[PDB]
């Protein structure tokens, strides 16, 4: 596989390892940064998806027909080894989902 | 220790655990995000710093006068359990710092 992430591709990604509090396990992964940043440094900038939303507004939905169930979690954002944690491509975002999510964490990170 | 750390805080952090190209080890960290955010998730935005540059234009240098020497990896930010990985405050970055770091990771992000 010549698979490169791309920014707005959703893929399955193994966020552990992980630390304490931080999102572990199996699970889509919104992906932030350009495919020509993933691909020269085998690293990316994503947003891990989970099923056991708690409804507050640093999660974004995902519309149904993507078929990719949960709500992105803007604030968990991280540079991640997309080849050891087996980025496999699941889906596309649509551009307002893309552009919510950046925006929740441009309001984190201080931008 | 009640510490929380804040944005522009330098904080002693240990990026292990990690995977694979992942930054990992003992070493300072520049916060990004805010200590009302931060103290509520327990977690926090932070880029790793070294002592020893690569030399690639995403790195931000810190002043001497901090007590802390290196560079920021501007492109190596993550969401982190900031007491798992035992936060200890070192210093506090002058804003231009945070400004270049904030510039090159939102351009990393995708950002305006």
């Amino acid at each position: 596989s010549d698979y490169v992430p791309d920014a707005g591709h959703l893929v399955w990604l193994n966020f552990t390892p992980q630390a304490g509090h931080e999102q572990g396990g199996r699970r889509p992964a919104l992906v932030l940064s350009p495919a020509a940043y993933n691909g020269v440094t085998g690293l990316m900038q994503a947003c891990p998806v989970t099923s056991r939303a708690k409804g507050y507004p640093f999660e974004v939905t995902l519309p149904a027909h993507l078929g990719v169930s949960g709500v992105v979690l803007a604030d968990h954002c991280r540079s991640l080894d997309w080849r050891s944690r087996r980025a496999e491509q699941l889906a596309e975002a649509p551009a307002d989902v893309l552009a919510e999510v950046r925006g929740k964490l441009g309001s984190l990170l201080g931008m």
